[PDB]
């Protein structure tokens, strides 16, 4: 039964709830253990059954999750969130399937994470949205990962769309850089594909300050009108503790409930980082830290004023070393093109430093033109979309083929390179583009 969550839907730039009609606003905090290498709190019963009776008294209504494992089981713990009033915001990657920021890729490695995810957890009502990534531009050295994750909300909008699920909203989260933030938020609705939602990392309120002085007068101005719902995805500066969250009686006053849907506090579970209000003991128990009661008092105080569900944008111009995000976006990852190359290629690795090392060498004997991603120009590769390994299998094939010695003999020296015997068995279209490309 999830009676006490009726599911939250988007009209307009504001959350409402679907049943009542009244605005939805956020009142969160993260919540995520630091087999898998994340942790995954909500597949195990134990572990959230103990900690939401100290939710449900920290007052909160919205979790953010940044990974599940999609092949366990999470009804008990989500009906056990619905019970008390509560939601969840899901990240859809994880760690070590997290774009890379730094080498941007969308391709089916990921794109097939981001399914296993949704399809592991939309059929729960609580659930609020989920984010297609996390802070991936953080400074202006890196936006030209930004299209790379336009593409993957398109796509799981898409993949969301195409299936039997509720149409689950998916939107970004973002850090607060000051050279890059107001290009990132206008990429982010600007042109065809548009974010559903925007949350912000917003550590700007420190201590006592102010509306005026912190900052957020002039982030608030700043997103004003803008289209979909904004919100803070992490608040609670802990330079002064302990924190006050008088940020709090701010985000839900007159002032900044007009613009802002709320935000989530960071975070739940105190770790190295020093940002908890609970502290998980050696017995495995709670012990509830000093800004606990402070984050308690200021959300039972927080009573945001919002109004009721009944009452294209262009993309920032390129300049080199400030923005450097395309408006042409990666094409959707194409499982079943990249499937046929496992199955026609004569030469194949196993995934494994040595990608970089590998690349390198094939890229400097045949061209690898087709595997390459520009964020920057939005010039995409044919098979750029493909997973790592298969990419560098169609390049030393490709080299195979050019030495053309046909003697089942892959061109490189590695435990992980196979010759694939179903290459020689008697994926149409794919294996004219491949017959083609040598
Ligand atoms: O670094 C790891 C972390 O990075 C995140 O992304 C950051 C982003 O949060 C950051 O945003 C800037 C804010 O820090 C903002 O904050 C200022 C605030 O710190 C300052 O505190 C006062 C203090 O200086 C004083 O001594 O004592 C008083 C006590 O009351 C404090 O209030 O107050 C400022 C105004 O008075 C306030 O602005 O400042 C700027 C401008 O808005 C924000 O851009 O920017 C970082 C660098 O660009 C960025 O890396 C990620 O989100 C997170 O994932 C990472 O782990
Ligand atoms: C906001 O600020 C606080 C304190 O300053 C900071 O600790 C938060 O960091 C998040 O904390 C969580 C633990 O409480 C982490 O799970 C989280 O990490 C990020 O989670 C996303 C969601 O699964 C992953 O996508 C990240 O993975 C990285 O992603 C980047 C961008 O895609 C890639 O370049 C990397 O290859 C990949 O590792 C992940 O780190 C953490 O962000 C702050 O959010």
């Amino acid at each position: 039964s999830f009676e006490k969550t009726p599911a939250i839907k988007i009209v307009g730039n504001k959350f409402f709830d679907s049943e009542s009609g009244e605005q939805f606003f956020i009142k969160g905090i993260a919540y995520q253990l630091q087999e898998t290498s994340y942790i995954d709190a909500l597949a195990d019963p134990k572990i959230c059954l103990r900690d939401i009776p100290f939710l449900k008294m920290l007052g909160v209504n919205t979790l953010r999750v940044y990974a599940i494992d999609p092949t366990k089981s999470h009804d008990i713990c989500m009906e056990a969130l619905s019970a008390e009033g509560m939601y969840v915001l899901l990240d859809l990657s994880e760690p070590d399937i997290s774009i890379n920021r730094e080498n941007p890729s969308w391709d089916v490695h990921i794109f097939e994470r981001y399914k296993s995810v949704i399809d592991a957890m939309s059929s729960f009502p609580n659930l609020l949205g989920y984010f297609a990534g996390n802070q991936v531009t953080n400074d202006h050295t890196n936006t030209f990962a930004s299209p790379f994750v336009k593409a993957a909300i398109r796509d799981a909008k898409e993949y969301i769309s195409h299936s039997n699920h509720r149409k689950i909203p998916v939107g970004y989260s973002t850090n607060d850089d000051a050279m890059t933030r107001d290009n990132l938020a206008r990429y982010f609705v600007c042109g065809d594909v548009k974010a559903d939602f925007y949350g912000i990392n917003m550590y700007e309120w420190c201590g006592y300050s102010t509306y005026g002085t912190s900052g957020y007068r002039e982030r608030t101005k700043e997103f004003e009108g803008y289209p979909i719902p904004v919100f803070f995805s992490e608040f609670g500066c802990n330079l002064v503790r302990p924190r006050p969250f008088t940020e709090v009686s701010a985000l839900y006053g007159n002032k900044m409930s007009s613009v802002w849907s709320g935000g989530l506090a960071y975070m739940y579970f105190e770790e190295e980082n020093e940002y908890g209000v609970v502290k998980i003991n050696d017995n495995d128990g709670v012990d509830i830290l000093p800004d606990f009661k402070n984050l308690k008092k200021e959300f039972a105080k927080a009573d945001p004023k919002g109004i009721t569900e009944e009452e294209s944008v262009e993309c920032p111009h390129i300049a080199v070393g400030v923005w450097e995000a395309n408006e042409k976006l990666p094409e959707t990852p194409d499982r079943s093109k990249c499937a046929c190359l496992d199955e026609i290629l004569p030469c194949e690795i196993v995934p494994f430093g040595k990608y970089e090392e590998y690349f390198s060498y094939l890229c400097s004997k045949v061209d690898c033109s087709d595997i390459l991603a520009n964020g920057k120009t939005g010039e995409y590769g044919e098979f750029s979309d493909c997973s790592v390994e298969q990419k560098l299998s169609l390049q030393l094939s490709k080299l195979y083929c050019k030495i053309g010695a046909n003697d089942r003999h892959c061109p490189l020296n590695d435990k992980n390179v196979y010759f694939n015997l179903e290459s020689l068995q008697p994926c149409k279209n794919v294996f004219d583009s491949i017959r083609d490309i040598t």
